[PDB]
C-alpha cells in the first residue's frame, strides 16, 4: 500500500505529465532501471525504483505508440503488462 505523501516530491511523480516526450521524461527522472516494449498496447514502458527516506517503491512511465506519456503509476512495467493482459 503506497504512501503517496512519501513520494510526492519525486521528480517522476511530481513533474511527469501526459503527452510528454521520451526525452523529457529521461531528463526529469534519470536512467530507468529498465525499458521495454509494451506487451499489450502500442508504445513502450520505463521501469524505476523510487528510493526515498529508506523506502523503495517501483514506479513506471508508459508511452503510447506516438512516443508520448499516457500513464504512470506505482508498479513495474512487467506488472503493468500483467494487468493489461488480464483486463
Amino acid at each position: 500500500p503506497v504512501n503517496y505523501i512519501t513520494f510526492r516530491n519525486e521528480p517522476l511523480v511530481k513533474d511527469v505529465e501526459k503527452g510528454m516526450s521520451q526525452q523529457e521524461v529521461l531528463r526529469i527522472g534519470g536512467t530507468p532501471s529498465g525499458t521495454q516494449k509494451r506487451l499489450m498496447k502500442p508504445g513502450s514502458c520505463n521501469s524505476y525504483i523510487l528510493n526515498k527516506d529508506g523506502q523503495q517503491q517501483p514506479f513506471y512511465v508508459s508511452f503510447d505508440g506516438s512516443g508520448k506519456v499516457d500513464g504512470s503509476g506505482f508498479l513495474s512495467c512487467s506488472e503493468l503488462d500483467r494487468h493489461e493482459r488480464d483486463a
